[PDB]
């Protein structure tokens, strides 16, 4: 592990939460009830190793279920007194207006930490990102607040959820090697790393191997 | 393995050709002249396999930024599209940027594109000074310009439109396989891309085979 080397913006796709508690014969729920209090120790190792940004995806647009948009509530108690930043990303307003509420809380509370920022894609799809830039650009041309001549890459990225810096490194957990909709603009240079690892046993050791894995590989950017 | 049931749809990253060259003490252009026919071999193989679409990334919108005189070599070799795939059988699209190449490239691909249009089989799409952001910004332009002259309202504007004003379109990729070991998109069909399984192989795209292929097709499968 080469700190010198170390990506400034990592990308999660927390997978397999599921499949661990039933291959356990566990209860479905217990393996959600894995996923802040992993999360929030994933962020913690990423601070130390000076991580500056983490974007995480907990629940895409196409995602029983019920428990799940309570659970997502815990958000508070997790993160609320971390020091972490925390904002949240994704279609909010199809939400119980009572986790609405609780993401808003959780967003207000946190946004004076200066610490490691944690981004949650929540009901969350790059297809709807893209479309509501899209739209937002329509809304301005509309107005005459621009032309389609203004309409270009860095325009795009100041009206897209998840901003840049873009993530360097995008790990996979659960085997499948697949973005499922997750960050599609956003991870057009990104490196991907997929484990077999399920994200309930993602620990320390998985994640350092996962970097050490990203520090070994040449990144040319359509150049060299 | 492999099930008799196949993908539509395969997304081919064409990478490694300087470094398989390199590796035999060679000219990167000797490398770069085993693209097309290499391609379409590709297409034999994957149309007696009765996959329908293949989509092979080219040239991007940041391949640009390379040594002149290789960016040369390119565009001028890219002139063989036509003798390449003229008599072959399959139907060739080229998606990009075509305004920004030379004068005698673009009449070059509009004339494959013309005599290859009657072919009945496997649809070889070649993306040629194409990238992912470049597609959606020439998507956003135009549902803008059709906002603007009243063609539609901001309502309409859905996954499903989208999806038509995009130069790669649906069916989107089953499979995208990636030679050369490098794991990344680089800025190839990003929306399209969005629950596309990935292979990713070390094999370099001179030495990519047949058995290559079935692999990844496995994978897919396995899913
Ligand atoms: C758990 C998560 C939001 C990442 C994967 O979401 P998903 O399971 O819906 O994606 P896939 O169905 O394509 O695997
Ligand atoms: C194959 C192609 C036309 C573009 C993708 O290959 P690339 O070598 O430009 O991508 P990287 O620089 O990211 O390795
Ligand atoms: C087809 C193309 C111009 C890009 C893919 O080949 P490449 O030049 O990037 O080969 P390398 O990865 O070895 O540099
Ligand atoms: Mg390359």
């Amino acid at each position: 592990l080469d700190e010198a080397l170390m990506p400034k913006h990592i990308a999660l796709i927390m997978d397999g939460n599921r499949r661990w508690a039933k291959d356990k014969g566990l209860d479905v729920s217990e393996g959600y009830k894995h996923l802040f209090p992993k999360l929030k120790e994933i962020c913690d190792i990423s601070s130390k190793l000076g991580i500056q940004v983490i974007t995480a995806f907990a629940f895409s647009t196409e995602n029983e279920v019920d428990f799940l948009m309570q659970m997502f509530e815990e958000l508070y108690d997790e993160f609320s007194r971390s020091g972490v930043r925390v904002s949240i990303i994704g279609c909010k307003t199809d939400l119980p207006m009572t986790l609405q509420k609780c993401i808003a809380l959780t967003e207000e509370t946190t946004k004076g930490n200066k610490g490691l920022h944690l981004v949650i894609a929540l009901n969350y799809g790059g297809y709807y990102d893209i479309l509501q830039a899209t739209k937002s650009i329509v809304n301005k041309a509309m107005n005459g607040l621009l032309d389609v001549e203004d309409i270009n890459k860095n325009l795009f990225d100041q009206e897209l959820e998840s901003k840049c810096p873009n993530p360097d490194l995008l790990i996979r957990t659960g085997g499948d090697q697949r973005v499922s909709n997750f960050l599609l603009w956003q991870l057009a240079y990104t490196e991907f790393y997929f484990t077999k690892t399920l994200f309930p046993d993602f620990g320390e050791e998985d994640l350092k191997e996962a970097i050490i894995n990203f520090q070994q590989r040449h990144r040319r950017f359509g150049g060299h």
